[PDB]
């Protein structure tokens, strides 16, 4: 999909079930490039069973995903990402020991033309995501010295590598300070306009719903509704169900 | 006339120094915060007061009394509660039976146990005060959270604490939920139940608060009611940033 197009995630009707206990019984849901979509609701309620069925990582027992019109519903974690739809898992075991700079050149060393690249194409590419993330002054620090904004800035960079259509964010704002939620704010709104679509799944509903352009609530297993962030403030059964009467 | 006095607590591990010196005071009836970073000592401070965690140094008095060496258990029976988030109630007991099988543990003043009908008693009383008496056959596998959480309470009230500590109460639960745990915290205030809050939840945690402990760097950075914290400067560089807004 040429740099200035849209680019479609399209999901219909997911389902799941592992006991019968039915988690998701039909969750639909669209996200176009530049868009950022929130998947909120009730805790346990099918939102976060959703994500990870659109990740990849929870197997659909009906419903389909297609990216550009592609059916991806089968396809595992790793070869949804190879199609441009990306998970940024956060941890920093996988950075070990080595510094930020070895971090983004290794997912580098994997990707093709269609051949491998010259280890100087290698080097240019590191650079220039270094430089686009504005961690270059981080290149030679260890991943232990990193603050978890740091390290989420690394793991866009890692991201952006595979150049990705969407990108999957799990709860980034579990647990963390308010001085970070300016940092989250900011690596989404750069992720916006890199045209980038962002399907963010979090408990934080005001800072969640303050980035969205659009947001699911999920409950029972469905949707509950759907909208821009003020249709869905102002919503009869989201108050009843999730947010109660003064939000 | 309750104290909870916390004086200079450390914990090491090797060469990492999680907690240097934390104190603080906590007076029956009132709602005390314990805030901060993420990993910067908060928590460990939190659990070495419940007792999860031994002291490396410092001391913790309860109502007068050294409680730095006692098992979490003892504190208990000195009127010092640990509510953890869904983790206290017996799953597979019903609500009724659930109260009744921590007033069986009590005594009267006299050091003696209570009688089959000073418990029956005090059952109605705790089921009508927290509004569950209707819930009182239903198994606690079947409750809402709303539900659990009332009956967790009704339990903690069942040892006439002096203290409560909530672990993280408000991780990860709706707004609507949000609301509910204010009110019951409202409650143990009323009750003259001193309450000990540690959460990431800063908003949800300062708006209940009596008086709130910033700690960073395994220290005490700021201590204040709610309006002073918030307008503490090195709390604002250090742990709020600049958009925070109560
Ligand atoms: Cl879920
Ligand atoms: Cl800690």
């Amino acid at each position: 999909q040429p740099a200035g197009t849209t680019s479609s995630l399209v999901v219909r009707n997911l389902k799941k079930r592992y006991g019968s206990r039915t988690v998701v019984k039909d969750v639909s849901l669209d996200v176009k490039s530049g868009e950022v979509v929130g998947l909120l609701g009730p805790n346990g309620a099918g939102k976060t069973t959703s994500f990870y069925m659109i990740v990849g990582l929870v197997p659909l027992d009906a419903g389909d995903i297609s990216l550009n019109g592609s059916p991806i519903s089968l396809m595992p974690i790793h070869k949804r990402a190879s199609l441009g739809l990306s998970y940024l898992p956060q941890e920093a075991s996988v950075f070990r020991k080595l510094t930020v700079e070895q971090n983004v050149r290794a997912v580098l060393e994997l990707q093709h033309d269609g051949k491998r690249l010259s280890k100087d194409a290698i080097g240019a590419r590191t650079e220039a995501l270094l430089e686009e993330l504005q961690i270059a002054h981080l290149r030679e620090n260890p991943a232990l010295s990193l603050s978890g904004g740091e390290r989420r800035r690394v793991e866009i960079a890692r991201a952006l590598a595979s150049n990705p259509s969407f990108i999957l964010l799990d709860e980034p704002f579990a647990g963390v300070d308010p001085i970070a939620v300016l940092e989250i704010q900011k690596i989404v709104k750069f992720l916006k306009q890199r045209n980038i679509g962002v399907l963010i799944t979090d408990h934080n509903v005001r800072e969640t719903l303050g980035i969205c352009d659009h947001a699911y609530i999920i409950s029972d297993g469905s949707v509950l509704a759907s909208g821009a962030p003020k249709e869905i403030i102002e919503n009869e059964s989201v108050r009843r169900v999730y947010l109660g009467e003064h939000f």
